[PDB]
């Protein structure tokens, strides 16, 4: 009656919904904001902003962060250099940049040279594995995607309260998710899916 | 009517008081909030996410940062390799993780293996000669500091309307200030007190 079955959620995350992913079935868990990083439009990332901290990350592969030459930011949270996605952007930060280079990093066409570096977006390396390797929300990220038949990579941040600031715990969540129709499932549920 | 004589803003600012800070007079310009990052507290923080784009940075000058061994991301906005302060913090992204950091990167006491790479806070490298080299939003946060008696350190970030998550231009930034009572300067204000 409170987490959304797998299947369905991944049908919501295919049609470019979010979904509130916390960690486990946990009262104290802290939920985080995820969907598909190719179907952000600049609307959701308003949306994003608006209810969470604004530190915006962009899951990917690590296979994928190599590709695109997105090196970990330090030669627990692997982020890599920050970037922007030089064609269409202008201040980076606005919901309509960061939007565009997030969507910029799924897309299978884009190139190294394309993006410019640092920037507005912290992209993270997930493990390779993936929820069998390691039970971050990086991974969670891809693996939604994946399962989703969308490119390895999504878009995160954790939601906060509007009264204190404060990370919205499960029942701020599930509130979170009835008042802006957005279904809630946590990573333990997507491990047991994936293992059988 | 518009803007607030510098000096008065800067008894804010020494204050504890966050100021609303635009490039010039232009009414497309887009605002920043501004303080002191030595008195950003947890409540003040909270209160920065909430109404910014959520990205906080932490101006520095560059003496300081090369102190605490925060060396430029890579070798425009100058970031520096992210940081969370170890004691005291848990997830880093929390308003009283990211404030406790901050007035960590502006305790003159604080010393390089107090951090922890990478993290929740993008510090920002100043250049030398600060509103004097580059009229930018990092130099005028160590301006102010320093002007206010203060460390040489800030913290900032892009103000953003809440229901469409575009910048604020000019008329909200007003709006905004007299909402919440914080006074707004310019960046070419500021220049022309700190010349002649
Ligand atoms: O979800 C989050 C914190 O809860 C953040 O998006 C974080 O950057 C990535 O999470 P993790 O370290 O669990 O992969
Ligand atoms: O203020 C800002 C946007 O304008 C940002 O906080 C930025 O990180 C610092 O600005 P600048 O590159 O002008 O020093």
């Amino acid at each position: 009656n409170i987490f959304t079955p797998i299947e369905e959620a991944l049908e919501a995350y295919k049609n470019g919904e979010f979904l509130i992913v916390m960690d486990d079935e946990d009262r104290e868990n802290e939920g985080d904001l995820i969907m598909a990083a190719e179907l952000i439009t600049q609307e959701k990332m308003a949306f994003l902003v608006r209810y969470s901290s604004g530190y915006v990350c962009v899951p990917l592969s690590e296979e994928r962060a190599n590709q695109l030459e997105l090196p970990p930011m330090l030669a627990g949270t692997a982020y890599t250099i920050t970037c922007d996605f030089a064609e269409g952007t202008t201040t980076g930060i606005s919901a309509h940049d960061r939007a565009l280079t997030t969507r910029s990093l799924a897309n299978p066409n884009s190139k190294p040279q394309d993006f410019i570096k640092p920037g507005h977006i912290l992209p993270l390396r997930a493990v390779p594995g993936l929820l069998k390797k390691r039970r971050g929300h990086t991974e969670a990220a891809v693996q939604l995607s994946t399962l989703a038949g969308l490119q390895p990579a999504g878009v995160i941040c954790e939601l906060v309260r509007d009264e204190d600031g404060l990370m919205m715990r499960l029942d701020d969540c599930i509130q979170f998710g009835k008042k802006h129709g957005i279904k809630i499932i946590n990573i333990n549920q997507l491990v047991e899916y994936i293992s059988k």
